[PDB]
């Protein structure tokens, strides 16, 4: 039953405006495992006082709440400590057996530091903090890598010390509806799955649209790109629920196992099957929609950084072959979209006498099929590894090969640095995006 | 193999031929529709004349000024015969004026059995014997009712079927409105899409439905005669659950998917007394126009009748792909709106919260949903000119129809149950809405 909630690099900003809260607003409204006491790690010479001061801004506090506000921060510690220095992960263990039953507890620890630390922290976890009784949970944050290879070196250390049911790979920085959208498309599958194939489906086309561009933080950005923050992690994600097959049950690593079969099957995109673009500002239009990435303090002169991504995979195996998957996603676009089309074949033609036009099912409250010519997203995360389900969570091998598809793309645009066609903020996208969806059997 | 047609409206004196068989040859001979060199030929007991035809029809050719240079070149081609049903002199006369026109020798020949199914038996064996084609091709087109029930369906059924081949056999059905071959049409193209989903491993409850927004319309004494179920649910609404519960075809010719649709039937066990609802609509006092006249009401309709208006029903598929799957049919006269719709709920289970039943609802683009140019009978006249059979029962298909319907229909004479009173321009009864939780309608 008892449970301690680690969150180390308890000081930054992530834990300030975004972790302290969103276990506030958990606790709140008895969400949280009744016995649960949350215990901060970092190197500053806070206290629990210190960290209400500097947190509570962004908890929106009430009247009503002034009760349950203190009963959670009865349940808060604070303790200093290198990242680097043994002792300190030492006199942080003892701290939690000394907690009422500390000792037997489940412990859940959140890294909410750079993974440049992520090495001598997991090291010192595994070798100083781990219960004995409990379950030992890692919750590790993006970027996992920036490349295969990279991603290889950091990963295939947190495996030597922690078992895949010990790590937690968190995503959630495209939205409060970015779970929905796994749970829906998974839905979608078990309804549809059947008619999800070749024999029926001509086209697929994946669109995560954000109408906001970069807003300031293009510095973070500049130094990933669109590929990297929404389409090797989530569109991906979101393909593999619609391609899986029925999984042998409902368990988190049969339905993983099932979303790498397809990821295994699909080959490294080359750069033909590419349209890369770039927000340039709009002159006739309001808002932050004036300013162009490029015009931006922290993103670099002439940076030629992908804002918007357009792509061609295939799943080369018996159930989808030759029919085109297209990935189509990007910032400061006309609309906040998360759509999958999956166009039929034209299986019309005797019945109307007359040619009909071509039908299509559609996913976004059910949804539809046309013819063409309280728990949001990071709260339901945090419950899941309290609850011990992963499904959420990308795995290893799922993480490999999602570096694999892309990588070989992604070293090409380091080497060679082409310059993404320029849009205008509020605009489709490029245009050259529309031409190869219509080459490939798009209509 | 030729370009010749002759149309022969056999009752063209009667009130079927006025209202609906002239008019709608009319409407396709005003738009080239029919084959360039057709001649129509009426045939009836009346000493009557094509003017007098003429006379009794124009009213409901709703004709333009603009037309009327059309409209001489149409009752040109236009002849009557005056005749006896049973009389073998007659019959010479009519093969004889047929004969005596351009190529009739060799013209194509389309009999319209516009009569009571009563002369039937005599006319098809007239018909047979005397004024057949020898080089053109021979269709019968029969009217309904296809008898009452299995045995007096079946009577006529094997008269017919004795001297006239399955592929000469057009049964045409046109009553139940405009977009009526479009509902089968849309049904099938759904099956096409959505078939490999369509069963008990993904789909928990399924449900059709017609409703009509108006009432009899003056005409209740020849509807008491037969009831909703003779009217919609035997014939159209059967049709609509073949073509929603059938197999892939094995090709896309008539006789494979009437083959696919009769193998659902021969399957469908004998509707049963306690899985029916029936209902008779009273008339609106609040409301306005035939609305605030009940079925009872209606001065042709006699008195004390219990002729069932509104029918909920439950069937099942009892084979692999269905079972424990109840197929519920809901039909009836004077309803809330007009509706032609196929509801499949799939079953109810990732949202770590209880999420309500999925529904896919096809309505006549169409969609899930989270719950809780020519029409009918001017496709049809053509599809048999054309030569398909897609959307005319066969013989076969009709019997199982009949054999599902009949048990119930004969305890509904003999109980002479009282069906419930329903508000004109109400859902129906609410002892239907009863039925549908009780086998899991959501
Ligand atoms: N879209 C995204 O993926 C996205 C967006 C937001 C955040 N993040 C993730 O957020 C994580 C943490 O960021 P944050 O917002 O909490 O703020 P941060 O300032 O990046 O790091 C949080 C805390 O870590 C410690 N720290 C920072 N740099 C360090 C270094 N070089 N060596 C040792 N300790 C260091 C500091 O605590 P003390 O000095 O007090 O010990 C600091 O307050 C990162 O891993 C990042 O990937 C990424
Ligand atoms: N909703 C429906 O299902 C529906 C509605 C309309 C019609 N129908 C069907 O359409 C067919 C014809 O309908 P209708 O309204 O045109 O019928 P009808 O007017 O009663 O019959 C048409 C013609 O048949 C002849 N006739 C009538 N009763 C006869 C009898 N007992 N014996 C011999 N000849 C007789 C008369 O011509 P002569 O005296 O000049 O020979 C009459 O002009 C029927 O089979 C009917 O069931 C179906």
């Amino acid at each position: 039953d008892t449970h301690i909630f680690i969150i180390m690099g308890a000081s930054g900003d992530l834990a300030k405006k975004k972790i302290y809260p969103t276990i506030w607003w958990l606790f709140r409204d008895g969400l949280l495992p009744e016995n649960t006491f949350i215990v901060g790690y970092a190197r500053s010479r806070l206290t629990v006082a210190d960290i209400r001061k500097q947190s509570e801004p962004f908890f929106k506090a009430t009247p009503e709440e002034k009760l349950k506000l203190e009963d959670f921060f009865a349940r808060n510690s604070y303790v200093a400590g290198q990242y680097d220095d043994a002792a300190s992960y030492q006199r942080l263990n003892s701290h939690m057996n000394a907690l009422h039953l500390g000792s037997q507890a489940n412990r859940l620890f959140y890294l909410a530091l750079p993974p440049t630390v992520y090495e001598a922290v997991t090291k010192n976890i595994h070798e100083s903090c781990m219960s004995q009784i409990g379950w030992n949970r890692i919750i590790v944050e993006k970027p996992f890598g920036r490349d295969l290879q990279s991603s290889d070196r950091l990963s295939n250390h947190i495996s030597s010390l922690f078992r895949e049911d010990q790590i937690y790979r968190i995503d959630h920085y495209l939205g409060k509806e970015m779970v929905q959208n796994l749970m829906v498309l998974r839905f979608a599958n078990r309804i549809f799955g059947p008619i999800w194939n070749r024999d029926n489906i001509a086209c697929v086309i994946l669109t995560f649209k954000e109408p906001f561009g970069t807003e300031g933080r293009g510095g973070y950005f500049d130094e990933f790109g669109i590929i990297r923050d929404v389409m090797q992690n989530h569109l991906l994600q979101m393909l593999c629920l619609v391609a899986m097959e029925k999984p042998c049950s409902t368990n988190s690593d049969d339905v993983r196992d099932e979303k790498v079969k397809v990821l295994k099957c699909i080959s490294e995109v080359q750069a033909n099957n590419v349209v890369l673009g770039q927000y340039v500002g709009n002159p006739d239009g309001e808002g932050e929609a004036t300013k162009g990435y490029l015009d931006d303090p922290t993103v670099p002169r002439g940076s030629t950084t992908a804002t918007f991504a357009a792509v061609v995979l295939y799943v080369e195996n018996e159930r989808w072959d030759g029919v085109p998957f297209i990935l189509r996603c990007g910032k400061a676009l006309n609309e906040r979209k998360a759509e999958v089309r999956l166009q039929f074949h034209d299986v019309a033609g005797d019945i109307f006498h007359q040619q009909c036009k071509r039908n299509e099912l559609v996913i976004r409250e059910a949804v539809y099929t046309q013819m063409m010519t309280l728990p949001d997203a990071y709260e339901r995360l945090i419950l899941d590894v309290f609850c011990g389900s992963q499904m959420h969570f990308v795995r290893s091998d799922e993480l490999r090969e999602a570096w694999r598809i892309f990588t070989p793309l992604l070293h090409q645009i380091e080497l060679e640095k082409p310059k993404p066609i320029p849009y205008i903020y509020g605009s489709r996208g490029p245009t050259e995006a529309d031409e190869l969806m219509k080459r490939v059997g798009f209509q």
